[PDB]
């Protein structure tokens, strides 16, 4: 079935402003889309949702098995555990070494010794940075900050990877470097929603396009182009 069913979604907030009104969205597994849109038009309320940190008013929203509605507070981090986040303020911590920048998500969760290691060691290989295992984060440039902050959302090997402007901060190069590691994890089976106003990706990379404006959907096509400015 699909890992991702949003349906007639209508988010509200307090201050009577409507940032979703009525979205459905299906998506399954192994897709790659693009959430584009005018600023304003709840791109980022739109994947806040998709791992609970905004709570739909009305509708019906499913996230990789989960139902978002009903699901407790006290299982949002079981749900987290298959939907990873990243950032376009890509932050890592900075008196640990990239190892255990990204050991720590393993950790948490009680992983053992042996497949901590092992798992660092391949998301390193995937991120191109395994020769810098042992560096802080402010040794590394704004790219591999970025890379060693998309192995960590990956580190345990999430379902989903919800990607807010992963390239924002970047520049053109380290942009397509993002795009290609984003397109290597797609690969590998991963669902990536990324929400993006870099129109040059979005135009060279033909993913899915999901264009939201005013709170609704107003395109979502294979392959699609940007369509704004
Ligand atoms: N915490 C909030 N409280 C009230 N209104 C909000 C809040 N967050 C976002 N909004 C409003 O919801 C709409 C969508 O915002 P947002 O999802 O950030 O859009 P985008 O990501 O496309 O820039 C805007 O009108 C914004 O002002």
């Amino acid at each position: 079935g699909s890992i991702i069913e949003m349906r007639d979604v209508v988010k509200k907030y307090d201050n009577g402003t409507t940032a979703l009104r009525g979205v459905s969205v299906s998506v399954q597994p192994g897709e790659f889309a693009y959430i584009v849109g005018p600023s304003g038009a709840g791109k980022s309320t739109f994947i806040r949702s998709l791992y609970r940190e905004v709570k739909i008013d009305k509708g019906s929203l499913s996230v990789a098995g989960f139902n978002l509605v009903k699901i407790k507070k006290k299982d949002v981090p079981l749900l987290r555990r298959s939907v990873g986040v990243v950032f376009q303020d890509y932050k890592l911590l900075p008196k640990k070494t990239v190892y255990e920048n990204i050991a720590y998500a393993m950790e948490v969760i009680g992983e053992n010794r042996r497949n901590i290691k092992r798992r660092v060691m391949e998301v390193l290989d995937l991120v191109g940075l395994k020769h810098k295992v042992r560096s802080f984060p402010n040794e590394l440039s704004g790219g591999e900050q970025q890379r060693i902050a998309i192995a960590r959302a990956i580190v345990n090997n999430p379902k989903v990877l919800i990607a807010d402007e992963p390239t924002g901060n970047l520049d053109p190069d380290n942009s397509w470097e993002i795009m290609n590691l984003l397109e290597r994890i797609n690969l590998q089976g991963t669902t990536i929603l990324m929400a993006t106003h870099n129109s040059q990706i979005v135009n060279t990379l033909r993913h899915r396009v999901i264009a939201i404006e005013n709170g609704r959907v107003v395109r979502d096509e294979s392959k699609g182009e940007y369509g704004y400015d």
